[PDB]
């Protein structure tokens, strides 16, 4: 799988993309790797922010499905025209395949001005695949049409300009140290999992188990932040705040309403806590824990148009769709989406940003009771 | 105040704007009326989506304040350069004034491609005025520098193309029928108020009082939706769902993940509930209630690029910053922001969209105990 190592590029806060080709003859496009949705979509008209776009007129193998698709957000959106053509992945496995494709033809706040990607790859499951679950996701199609094993893994590094590896087909043991630990995929819609216990530094939020996964905890290459629900963000942030009382910072800052700054080589790593999420483990009453440094949740804002100092942003933030384990968490770890086995594995990333003191860990086993009672229904 | 009647234009879901002039000689710009923030900001560089922009080079009366300003969102943002020049409002009161102005010089997902506004007018209070409360908001400046009375009112109509009236200086009794009822402004930061009871159709959500204002209920001309917190959105939506069991609709729809449709002249108003929020009243244990129809929370998506039927959207949605009473609620009513008296008044809007059956109401007085215990602290 060295072929596939280092095959993801991207820029800070704009997401990770992989090169794919679509249609015969092949039209290359950078597509954004997204474990939080289940549609394969490309810009198909000359939107001014796109470097490239799907020109269906140049592909012999295109096939309209005479149907629309209207994916809204809060408040982005995109809409398009379902077709099917032959997709391939240059720095991936050596299979071409025929998958569905939404040709994006109108959109709001979807494309990012100054990014180098022209489309999304939704690697989650049919159940959330708009317009409805009849729309067979790419990865279901890739597996169903080849010998390629039903899994993929992701090592998102991020150094400005970011990089990583999407190993389609298996695991590459050069991307991680220590051992992989597995939390089961609770249901095949998003990559939904269950945090059974949350510590900041060691002392946990003694919160009711259910509040960590209200109404959902998911793993998302497509979200930037670690996103906690309101009740829990409230809780975590207070313990983070108390933790962090070598100093004071503005109120808004925490709610992602300002940046905070120090000078080159002059930031306090160690005044800030390590965080640890315990995820449900493979066995009854067994769990394990993954631990992030503040390098992961304090991420620099690169080009700030009125600032020369180190102005990092706070990467943890609130929600109502649930916990979203974004690049903040995922950049700590080699993450394996074992779809074959309804489970996600976490190991210490061979490229995560560690200092001389602390470090990211994946550690187990621990004993946790009533892990199943931390779902919501 | 007829001078000021009908002085707001806008387009569906894109917001309400009023014409202002900035600098000498005066440069006209459409600015977006926003009760949810406290900064006056104009695009000052040729962003491709702007019709117009502040050219400080043409104004004698400009004055740099040699300071930046970096307003992020989730995940829009803008940043700019604080100055001060002479603002006026053509279809407003006949005063020119010297207020602060952030010249917006970089931004992300802030301006709307295809809108006709080039700036924001933040009519809330200094406390939330970025970069900090020393930045005197326009309206504080307008009052402090003229005889203009410390209040304004808003009648947002929305019919496509929307319209309304911002009466700066007082109230115009032609804009409402019945009587005005006043909920007090709890703190002068946002226009924060307190919902003491919530019904759908009549039967309330029997929810703990605090969950309606966790952590905030505000009144926002700048938000489109009625936005409830997660716990309460969960609650309301279930009662809305049960209410609405003459029919079934997709799961996503409710979470603003799809549109829903019927044919021209063929939509079920009456299968859907009226909603009623009870707001804290002026006297101890006294409250009143405002009531919206489904015309207010079911708002048409205008030009849909793969649809000919009536496809309305669901205007109620979740949050973690709190309740946000947006154009959904505000379009029902003539809303008076009596800043002089730390209070907001609600009357039946002379332009709200009512059918022959039901109608929007403002009704009181009711008896409600422990209204003060519905805050959060
Ligand atoms: N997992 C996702 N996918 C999306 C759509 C793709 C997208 C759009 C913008 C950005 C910015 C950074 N990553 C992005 C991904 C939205 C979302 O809410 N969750
Ligand atoms: N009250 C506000 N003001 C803003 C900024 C202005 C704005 C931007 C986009 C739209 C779309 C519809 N109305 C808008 C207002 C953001 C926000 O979250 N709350």
């Amino acid at each position: 799988f060295v072929e596939m190592v280092d095959n993801l590029r991207g820029k800070s806060g704009q997401g990770y993309y992989v090169e794919m080709t679509v249609g015969s003859p092949p039209q290359t496009l950078n597509i954004l790797v997204d474990t939080g949705s289940s549609n394969f979509a490309v810009g198909a008209a000359p939107h001014p922010f796109l470097h490239r776009y799907y020109q269906r007129q140049l592909s012999s193998t295109y096939r309209d499905l005479r149907k629309g698709v209207y994916v809204p957000y809060t408040q982005g959106k995109w809409e398009g025209e379902l077709g099917t053509d032959l997709v391939s992945i240059p720095h991936g496995p050596n299979v071409t395949v025929r998958a569905n494709i939404a040709a994006i033809t109108e959109s709001d706040k979807f494309f990012i001005n100054g990014s180098n990607w022209e489309g999304i790859l939704g690697l989650a499951y049919a159940e959330i695949a708009r317009p409805d679950d009849s729309l067979e996701p790419f990865f279901d199609s890739l597996v169903k049409q080849t010998h390629v094993p039903n899994l993929f893994s992701l090592q998102l590094c991020g150094a400005a300009s970011v990089g990583g590896s999407m190993i389609i087909g298996g695991i590459d043991h050069s991307l991680y140290t220590g051992s992989l630990w597995y939390t089961p995929i609770r249901r095949e819609w998003y990559y939904e999992v269950i945090i059974v216990r949350v510590e900041i530094n060691g002392q946990d939020l003694k919160m009711d188990c259910k509040e960590y996964n209200y109404d959902k905890s998911i793993v998302d290459s497509g979200t930037t932040n670690l996103r906690l629900p309101k009740k829990v963000f409230e809780a975590a942030v207070k313990s983070i705040k108390a933790a962090s009382s070598t100093e004071k910072f503005p109120d808004g800052f925490w709610l992602g309403e300002q940046l905070v700054c120090w000078q080159a080589g002059t930031t306090p790593w160690n005044i800030f806590p390590v965080i640890s999420l315990y995820l449900m483990g493979e066995v009854t009453n067994q769990s394990f824990r993954i631990t992030i440094l503040p390098q992961q949740y304090l991420r620099p804002v690169e080009d700030v148009a009125t600032s020369q100092d180190d102005c990092y942003k706070f990467a943890i933030s609130q929600s109502s769709t649930g916990t979203v384990m974004g690049a903040v968490i995922m950049e700590g770890f080699y993450v394996v989406f074992d779809r074959a086995r309804k489970r996600i594995g976490f190991a210490v990333s061979a490229c995560h940003v560690h200092d001389e003191f602390r470090t990211a860990a994946v550690e187990g086993p621990f004993v946790t009771l009533d892990m199943e009672d931390c779902g919501y229904n």
